[PDB]
């Protein structure tokens, strides 16, 4: 379920976002959407904490001791929420200035950056063979994702600067969260709550600084339609399900699993719905399979 959710969210999110940034008459503030995602992800996570603890007495006790009463953990988790506030704003900026396929292939440069950050920050080791598989995975998804390289005027060079920042944020913020998540027995849903508390403050401050002038003229929830709330739900679910992947695997295996699921989803579409496929897909799919094989070998 959590692999078929991640693909159908991955498919739906970037297309629905790209649509809502280009086609609107009354256009919404992207900074607010990033902030509202952190609010919803907090409220779902608070819900999940009650379900995990499985008791009102245990839930309340967890909020006191672990959520609100672990200040140094909130201090640590304020760092990646500041970086994710950058990242997610750069993602709305990138999809406003570049094509959906162009964003997709370019943003996979996070996979090398995330692998480097994993080796740097978590003090792990990747062999020469494992490094070969990471770049081969990156080249494999490039071949699978490839598509030709809006009703509004755009700026590609500003769009690529945004993906350059967002790629660096993806590696740093994700691995920082993994570092803090796996440093104790504290629950995933506490760590998410601890993070999204600071996130809501940082993202709301971002909105003030970026769009506060224009928001006074128009309103905070200006341009919001049924499709903007759809995008934010997908961003919230995706955000939560990403933290679950990092919990049960790691920030490198997030990339391999994401790539493997794109190939499995396209193969499911060929068999069930008679989808026509390219030779680039066939070659790229094999590279994704070899990369998983090479990464999955003992040294
Ligand atoms: N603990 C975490 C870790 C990541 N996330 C979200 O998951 C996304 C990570 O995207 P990447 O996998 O592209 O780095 C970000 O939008 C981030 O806000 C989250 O909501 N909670």
């Amino acid at each position: 379920y959590c692999l078929t959710v991640m693909t159908l969210v991955a498919a739906a999110y970037t297309v629905a976002l790209r649509y809502t940034r280009t086609t609107a008459e009354e256009l919404y503030f992207s900074t607010t959407a990033v902030c509202i995602t952190e609010v919803i992800k907090l409220l779902i996570s608070v819900g999940l904490l009650a379900k995990e603890t499985g008791s009102l007495g245990r839930f309340k006790a967890s909020l006191s001791e672990n959520v609100l009463g672990s200040p140094k953990e909130l201090a640590k988790l304020s760092v990646p929420s500041l970086v994710y506030a950058v990242q997610n704003n750069m993602a709305f900026l990138a999809l406003s200035n570049l094509d959906a396929a162009v964003y997709q292939v370019t943003y996979q440069l996070k996979i090398p950056c995330t692998a480097l950050c994993t080796v740097l920050m978590l003090n792990r080791t990747l062999s020469k063979l494992q490094w070969i598989s990471v770049f081969m995975l990156c080249g494999g998804v490039t071949l699978v994702q490839w598509k030709p390289a809006v009703v509004v005027a755009q700026n590609p060079l500003l769009g690529f600067g945004a993906i350059a920042i967002a790629v660096l944020c993806s590696g740093f913020a994700g691995v920082y969260f993994e570092k803090v998540l796996k440093s104790s027995d504290t629950s995933l849903w506490v760590r998410n709550i601890q993070m999204y508390l600071s996130g809501i403050v940082v993202t709301l401050a971002g909105t003030y600084l970026s769009d506060g002038a224009e928001i006074q003229e128009k309103g905070f929830f200006y341009g919001y339609t049924y499709y903007v709330w759809f995008v934010i739900f997908l961003a919230s679910v995706g955000g939560l399900y990403t933290s679950v992947v990092v919990k049960y695997t790691d920030n490198i295996m997030k990339g391999f699993s994401a790539a493997a699921a794109i190939v499995l989803s396209t193969i499911a579409s060929v068999l069930l719905f008679g989808l026509q496929i390219t030779l680039s897909f066939a070659l790229g799919a094999l590279l994704v399979c070899v990369s998983i094989y090479l990464y999955g070998l003992p040294r």
